DNA sequence: GCCGGTCGACCGGC
DNA sequence: GCCGGTCGACCGGC
């Protein structure tokens, strides 16, 4: 992680910035991206603002499939691109924005080495409902992607909570987390199959233990992950169909 | 519904208004409706303000109808919390947007916003969990002539420096043919559709209605629970 | 503590 | 045309 260097830097100036009042806290978002942006210059980006950045130092070379071949890397490939069609009408007059289903709210980028970082925003005045951190199943093919292509130190998936309260009509940030997905134990991650099956937890939360290699972690949490699929099938017959099957 | 009289105002109003939409029309029908139309929550005020009496959630939640009760209430503690000094205020969770309710019988409406000028993605209407469980609700209570679940959907365009409506579209869950609504297992387990596309037809009883609903549900939980195998279990045993 | 459902609407493969 | 996956958090039942 390129980011944990000066986390605790990052950590102070948020606690305390404040934000307007009407994802609430999602304008928490836009002061990461600015003090990385103010401190890792060279490193940040937005993924769209990669993707942008990446199309334009190569101008004559259009068309998706092409395109695609920039990456060098299929997951990487799979994990930041956009639809096909979307990157054949790409152009200089008509960059990429945000979008909402969007993988990483930043990348942190050296030396061909990615940190897709995201950051889940929280209320903590309210509840404390673990908010969604990423598809299972997206997960899934990323791990897939990885051992196929043997691409085990490529990148990684990390999460920056920040946390807020409720003040007058500002929102001010009172603490922060920080954890690293690959460094967690795959098989304790909590899918949440009706919750867009996503992964979901707390950061603060999370744990760090993990110790085997990447291969080992995609291994494992593909286990983790069939495992679960097969018991949430089952489940669904459970909960869906046999306290119904009465009205019929 | 309460709506659909109307329908040709609410049209003619809503087209050239400059996606926060819900609100306008709201206004609309607060300004024509105005003893009819609360947000979910407000009526919950409302309906908890005029009895004053009563306290405590058991009791307060006797006030509303077992589906009505778990289409609209807040939940035990929220509910108990209530006061004067503390009234419920927009929770996202909530099943309808706007209410409409005369004479004991209720319209729960829900708006839904389109970006006209982006991708025809059908969004999540109502989930298919919540609804079956109301289907068995009316059932067990014999309830079949109390409220309407209906769909206002509003088309817009970022024509300008603003957000236009471009279009308006009003449909009725309860008059569409059951088996035929889809259920996007993965997104919530929502209903999704266009209000546009929604059929329309559906000429039995709202008891026959429910009963078909179910059918379609348990008949769709069955194909999901294999499709989860061949989609999320077959691709990747080979790498276990 | 443990667990998992709900809103919101939004592309893109073939 | 036909299908369905994703991001965003966020509640309440026992
Ligand atoms: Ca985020
Ligand atoms: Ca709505
Ligand atoms: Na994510
Ligand atoms: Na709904």
């Amino acid at each position: 992680s390129f980011i944990k260097p000066i986390y605790q830097d990052i950590n102070s100036i948020l606690i305390g910035q404040k934000v307007k009042r009407p994802a609430a806290g999602e304008p928490f978002e836009k002061l990461v991206y600015k003090f990385l942006k103010e401190n890792l210059s060279d490193l940040t980006f937005k993924q769209y603002e990669y993707l942008n950045d990446l199309f334009m130092k190569n101008p004559a070379i259009i068309g998706h499939e092409a395109r695609y071949k920039l990456f060098n890397s299929p997951t990487l490939l799979f994990l930041l691109s956009r639809g096909k069609a979307a990157t054949e009408n790409w152009s200089i007059e008509n960059l990429f924005e945000e979008k909402q289903n969007d993988t990483a709210d930043i990348l942190l980028v050296k030396d061909q080495f990615y940190e897709l970082l995201d950051v889940k925003t929280r209320n903590i005045s309210k509840s404390a409902f673990a908010p969604n951190i990423i598809s299972a199943y997206k997960l899934a093919q990323t791990c897939a992607k990885m051992i196929d292509n043997k691409e085990f130190d490529l990148f990684d998936i990390n999460y920056l909570e920040v946390d807020w309260e409720l003040n007058g009509e500002d929102l001010v940030c009172v603490s922060t987390s920080f954890a690293e997905l690959f460094k967690s134990e795959p098989s304790e991650l909590y899918i949440n199959w009706a919750a867009a099956m996503q992964i979901q937890f707390h950061v603060r939360d999370l744990d760090q233990g993990f110790n085997g290699t990447r291969e080992e972690w995609a291994k494992s949490y593909l286990k983790h992950f069939v495992t679960q699929a097969e018991q949430r099938a089952i489940s669904m017959i459970d909960k869906f169909v046999k306290p119904f099957k009465k009205y019929i």
